[PDB]
This record gives structure tokens, C-alpha cells and sequence, in this order.
């Protein structure tokens, strides 16, 4: 019965692969028409779409029951079954199935609709996140004015959603324990396919806290210099609001204030993009460049009719936050981004692209192994080529950068300002997780659930807000992720393992040698290395059809994340910046935060 069986079982998967790629489609269709226009109609489209999948999702699981997989000879389709076996949401009764989505839909249509008034004339009423308030959090200097646009934007995009919100935590649990998970947490860790993961992390984050807690104490150190002790304290958290992003997780917009050496250069290539007449198209056609240069594959002709590579102008809604699209065909992958020319933007076209290379680098493979080895590494492909788009070397080959000189200083100038967008975030993506784990889990009372999140905030990254905060705001939901129900250990991860692909395209490409000072991780540019391209289709090319480690082994010959890669290419600044810490008398650490009232 059983050899027969199996037989049976591996035209069963080929053919059900087959449906869901279709039937996939269909719903992506749906997402797509909603998320670049936000309505009513295609909200109960989407929604209804979903629901009719999810019901195809149940009798397929069911089916799972009526084969002896886990008795087969064949890895490949125990995988398989295995992965059909896991239905998420799609667990949920028809009717809490579509309350889900409702909760979703509101959370989301929210955020995307957030609108403030104008700081200095409340007739004008129309400033959206982006890019209205993200320009002024970015690039104004006055501490009341970023403020204001702090609390205008928390109050509609976080505490508005708190009912939806807990709902959606109580749905989400239930659906966990449907699929026999102690709860969401132990379901968004499933994908990493490792029982020591969270502990793995904590591990990683322990050896780069250190760092962490030096790029702080200096960064603080020199906003007291700018904004006074009236405004920031030596002792306590930073007042994020400062910090060049409405949630610091990022803080490079400040480097003009906290750079090392400001005598010497600090890379924005901004303004130089925007004289040499840069467009969204130029700029992704310049990302195309970078993968074909090193050997992989070029976009499809479908990716340039159907993306959205600029915010529509007839003022409709639409969620403007970037994002890469799988259709499930052939050659059908598409990027929506509300692309604007800057230095920062490049980076995310970039990102993007990652993404849609890895679609079309796996889109051979059967239907469910049409994902990334783990979420960390679909996050992390695009990354490893901003971090050489980045590097002055490759800025001047493209003649973005005029008049560098490669000094020491400037090296050092150029790894803080990496730091400040690669160290800086480690924490605050690790709190994203940890506080929704938490709620997840059960293990923090309603009562008390936006102290948690300013509390982990403290605790991890020493920031607060501009503003006392209570138990009447809820400020998580003012993050998109949180919104739109997206995991954000992926972004943890990739910023870890994002340096071990780095280093090791690095080396295939001639382009570093530890002992050697003309070959420095931090100048790496890959572009033009077909070295670097055959590792990354070696990995690509294999989809979610292995465990990730035997994915990053295909990649460098390595299993194992590890912290090593992305402190070795940081060590140069570390040593410099304890130096500098003890040369200026430094305070590091911070007191526990006041600014949220129980
Ligand atoms: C999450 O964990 C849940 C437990 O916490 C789990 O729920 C259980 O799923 C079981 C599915 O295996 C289910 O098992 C069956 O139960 C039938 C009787 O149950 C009733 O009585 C309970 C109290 O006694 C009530 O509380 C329930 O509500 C039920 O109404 C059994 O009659 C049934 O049996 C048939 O199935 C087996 C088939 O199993 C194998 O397959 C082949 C042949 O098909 C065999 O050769 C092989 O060795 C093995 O037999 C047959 O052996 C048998 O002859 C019958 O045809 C079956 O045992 C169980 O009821 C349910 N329990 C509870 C408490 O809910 C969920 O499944 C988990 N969810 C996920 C997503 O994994
Ligand atoms: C947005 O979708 C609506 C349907 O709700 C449609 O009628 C409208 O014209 C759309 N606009 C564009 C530009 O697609
Ligand atoms: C480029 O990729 C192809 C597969 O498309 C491979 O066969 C070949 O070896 C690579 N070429 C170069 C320039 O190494
Ligand atoms: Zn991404």
C-alpha cells in the first residue's frame, strides 16, 4: 500500500502545487487592486477573495490526512505535506476567518489614511506620513515642531486602533491554538525551523548590546550639544523624536549633527541624484543593473508595464508603505513604492529588487517552496547590495560622489553613518517582536499593554518619547508593521545574517582580505562580480525546499547565524569610538524612562 501510495501522494502534490500558484494569484490580484487603492469595493474583494481560499485551505489540510506522509521514504514530499499541513488563520471558523480580515483591513486602512495638520497653519490639514511628515521628522531641527508632528501622528495611527487591535490579538491566538501553537509567537517562529531561535538571538544581541550602548552614549553626547540639557539629559533615554525617524529605528537622517569629524565628508548623495536628473525610473533601472552585473536575472517586461514606482497623483488612497509582489506565474513579480529621489530611496529600490530576485530565482520550484530559506533571508538579499551601493567606491564609479578623499576620518564618518542605520536597528527590530510575543503570549494584562511597548523601548534602545504618555494612548499600531499584521523578526535577522552574505560576496568578488588595508569589508563593492552572483542563485535558486541552514551553506558553506560577520566589519569603529567615548568622558547607559504613567 505504501510504495504505491507514495507514488500516488507525488502526483497529489505536483497537481495541488499547481492549484494554489492559481488560485494564489488570484487573491494576490486582489491585494494588489486594494493596496494601491484603498476603497470599500476592493476592501470586500480582497476580503472576500481570501475567505474563499482559506476555505480551499481547510479541505486541503483535511486531504493531508488521507496519505500516510509522515511514514514515506521521500524528505521531499514530507516537506511538503508538512508545509500544506500548516493553515495559519485559514484555521479559523468561516465567520472569526472574516472578522479577522475586517480587523486587518481597518488597522491598515487606517494607518494608510493618516492625515495631520500643517505645525504652522491648522487651516491646511492634507500632511501625510509619506512624505509629508516623514521630510519634516527627517530634516527639521526644532525640537517642538517635531514633536507636535510626533503626537499628531501616534494619537491617529496608534491609540485609534486599539479596539481592532486587541481583537486581532484575540484572533490571532485563537487561530494559533487551532493549529496547535501556544500562541502567534510560536507560530511566526515556526518558519525559522529551530527550537533554540529566540535564545539564539538573545545570544547575538548580548555581544553587540556593547556597541550599541557606545553609538548611544555619543549619539546623546552631541544632540546635548545641539538642542541643550534643557532638552536632552545626559543621564536619561534619548527623546526619539530627534532621532530623524518617527520610531528611531533608524538614525542617519541626524548624521549631520552627530558625525564624528564634521570637517570632513559625509556621504548624501541627495542633492548630486536630483542635479544629474534622476528619476524612480532611472533609479530601479540602476538597481536592474547591479543583478544583471553580477550574473543574475533581469527584470521581466511584466515588472515594468504593472509596478507603481510613483505616488499616483489623483489623490486617491493607497498604501504608500514599499513592498515586492510574487504573482505566482512566470515572470509576474511586481514593486509597489511611493519612490522619491534620495540617497535613502536608492537603498529601498534596491531592497525591493532583492525580493523580486528571489521570486524569480525560486519561481521553478513547486508552489509551497516558492518562499525564502527563512523570512530573515528574504529580507536580507537586497540589503547585501545597498551595502556596496553605499560604499564611496561604488558612489563614485556612478558619479554620485565628487571630491572624496579616502582619509581615515572619513572612513570613520562613513562606518558611524552605516552604524546608525545597521546597529542602531537591532534593538528596535527586536522589540517589535518582543512586545507582540508578549501580548501573544498572554503574559502582559490589557491594563497595562502601551507601558510594555515604551517599556521594552527603554529597555532595549534607550529611547522614549517627546511626551508623557498613559494607558488612554496606544503607540504601537503608529508602526506599519504592527498595522498590517507583518513579522518583524525577519528584519532582526536579516540585519545579522545580511553581513555573513556580505562578507562572503565580499571575498568571492577580490574585494576583501582581512590583511590587507586597500581591501576593507566597509569599501566593498560587488557590482560586476559574477562570483558573488553564482553564490547568491546557488541559495536563491533553492527556495523554502531545504532547511535555511542548508541554504546559507549552499551560499558560503556555513550553517550556523552568527554575529561574527557584522562585528568584524564594525570593529574598525568600535575601536575608535570607545576611545573617543573615555577621550570626552562619555556617560553610557541611561535611567529608566518617566515618560509613561501607569
Ligand atoms: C491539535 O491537537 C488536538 C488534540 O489536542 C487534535 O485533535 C484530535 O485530532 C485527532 C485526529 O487524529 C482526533 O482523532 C480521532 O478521534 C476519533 C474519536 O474522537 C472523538 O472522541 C473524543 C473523546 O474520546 C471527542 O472529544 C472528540 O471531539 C471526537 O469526537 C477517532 O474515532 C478517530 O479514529 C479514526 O482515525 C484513526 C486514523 O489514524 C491513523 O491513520 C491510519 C488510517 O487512517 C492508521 O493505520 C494509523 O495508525 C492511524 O490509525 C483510525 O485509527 C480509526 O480507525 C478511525 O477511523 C481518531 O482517532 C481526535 O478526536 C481529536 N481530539 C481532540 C481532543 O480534539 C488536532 O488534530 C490537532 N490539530 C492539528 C492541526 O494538528
Ligand atoms: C479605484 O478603484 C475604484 C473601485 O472601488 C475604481 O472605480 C476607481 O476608478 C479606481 N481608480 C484607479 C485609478 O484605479
Ligand atoms: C552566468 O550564469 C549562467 C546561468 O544563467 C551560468 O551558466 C554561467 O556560468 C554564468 N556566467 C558567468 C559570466 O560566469
Ligand atoms: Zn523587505
Amino acid at each position: 500500500a505504501l510504495v504505491k501510495e507514495e507514488i500516488q501522494a507525488k502526483e497529489y502534490l505536483e497537481n495541488l502545487n499547481k492549484e494554489l500558484a492559481k488560485r494564489t494569484n488570484v487573491e494576490t490580484e486582489a491585494a494588489w487592486a486594494y493596496g494601491s487603492n484603498i476603497t470599500d469595493e476592493n476592501e470586500k474583494k480582497k476580503n472576500e477573495i481570501s475567505a474563499e481560499l482559506a476555505k480551499f485551505m481547510k479541505e486541503v489540510a483535511s486531504d493531508t490526512t488521507k496519505f500516510q506522509w509522515r511514514s514515506y521514504q521521500s524528505e521531499d514530499l514530507k516537506r511538503q505535506f508538512k508545509a500544506l499541513t500548516k493553515l495559519g488563520y485559514a484555521a479559523l471558523p468561516e465567520d472569526d476567518y472574516a472578522e479577522l480580515l475586517d480587523t486587518l483591513s481597518a488597522m491598515e486602512s487606517n494607518f494608510a489614511k493618516v492625515k495631520v495638520c500643517d505645525y504652522k497653519d491648522s487651516t491646511k490639514c492634507d500632511l501625510a506620513l509619506d512624505p509629508e511628515i516623514e521630510e519634516v521628522i527627517s530634516k527639521s531641527r526644532d525640537h517642538e515642531e517635531l514633536a507636535y508632528y510626533w503626537r499628531e501622528f501616534y494619537d491617529k495611527a496608534g491609540t485609534a486602533v486599539r479596539s481592532q487591535f486587541e481583537r486581532y490579538v484575540e484572533l490571532n491566538t485563537k487561530a494559533a491554538k487551532l493549529n496547535n501553537f501556544t500562541s502567534g509567537a510560536e507560530a511566526w517562529l515556526d518558519e525559522y525551523e529551530d527550537d533554540t531561535f529566540e535564545q539564539q538571538l538573545e545570544d547575538i544581541f548580548a555581544d553587540i548590546r556593547p556597541l550599541y550602548q557606545q553609538i548611544h552614549g555619543y549619539v546623546r553626547f552631541r544632540l546635548r550639544k545641539h538642542y541643550g540639557d534643557a532638552v536632552v539629559s545626559e543621564t536619561g533615554p534619548i527623546p526619539m523624536h530627534l532621532l530623524g525617524n518617527m520610531w528611531a529605528q533608524q538614525w542617519s537622517e541626524i548624521a549631520d549633527i552627530v558625525s564624528p569629524f564634521p570637517e570632513k565628508p559625509l556621504v548624501d548623495v541627495s542633492a548630486e541624484m536630483e542635479k544629474q536628473g534622476y528619476t524612480p525610473l532611472k533609479m530601479f533601472q540602476m538597481g536592474d543593473d547591479f543583478f544583471t552585473s553580477m550574473n543574475l536575472t533581469k527584470l521581466p517586461q511584466d515588472f515594468w508595464d504593472k509596478s507603481i514606482i510613483e505616488k499616483p497623483t489623483d489623490g486617491r488612497d493607497l498604501v504608500c508603505h514599499a513592498s515586492a509582489w510574487d504573482f505566482y506565474l512566470i515572470d509576474d513579480v511586481r514593486i509597489k513604492q511611493c519612490t522619491r529621489v534620495t540617497q535613502d530611496q536608492l537603498f529601498t529600490v534596491h531592497h525591493e529588487l532583492g525580493h523580486i530576485q528571489y521570486f524569480l530565482q525560486y519561481q521553478h520550484q513547486p508552489f509551497v517552496y516558492r518562499t525564502g530559506a527563512n523570512p530573515g533571508f528574504h529580507e536580507a538579499v537586497g540589503d547585501v547590495l545597498s551595502l556596496s551601493v553605499s560604499t564611496p567606491k561604488h558612489l563614485e564609479k556612478i558619479g554620485l560622489l565628487k571630491d572624496y578623499v579616502r582619509d581615515d576620518e572619513a572612513r570613520i564618518n562613513q562606518l558611524f553613518l552605516t552604524a546608525l542605520d545597521k546597529i542602531v536597528f537591532l534593538p528596535f527590530a527586536f522589540t517589535m517582536d518582543k512586545y507582540r510575543w508578549s501580548l501573544f503570549r498572554g503574559e502582559v494584562d490589557k491594563a497595562n499593554w502601551n507601558c510594555a511597548f515604551w517599556k521594552l523601548r527603554d529597555e532595549y534602545s534607550g529611547i522614549e518619547p517627546p511626551v508623557v504618555r498613559s494607558e488612554k494612548d496606544f503607540d504601537a499600531p503608529a508602526k506599519y508593521h504592527i498595522s498590517a499584521d507583518v513579522e518583524y523578526l525577519r528584519y532582526l535577522v536579516s540585519f545579522i545574517i545580511q553581513f555573513q552574505f556580505y562578507k562572503s560576496a565580499c571575498i568571492k568578488a577580490g574585494q576583501y582580505d582581512p590583511d590587507n588595508v586597500e581591501l576593507p569589508l566597509d569599501n566593498c563593492d560587488i557590482y560586476g562580480s559574477a562570483a558573488a552572483g553564482a553564490a547568491f542563485h546557488n541559495m536563491l535558486s533553492m527556495g523554502a525546499s531545504k532547511p535555511w541552514p542548508d541554504a546559507l551553506e549552499a551560499f558560503n558553506g556555513e550553517r550556523i547565524m552568527s554575529g561574527k560577520a557584522i562585528a568584524e566589519y564594525f570593529e574598525p569603529l568600535r575601536v575608535w569610538l570607545e576611545a573617543e567615548n573615555i577621550k570626552n568622558n562619555v556617560h553610557i547607559g541611561w535611567t529608566t524612562s518617566n515618560k509613561c504613567v501607569s
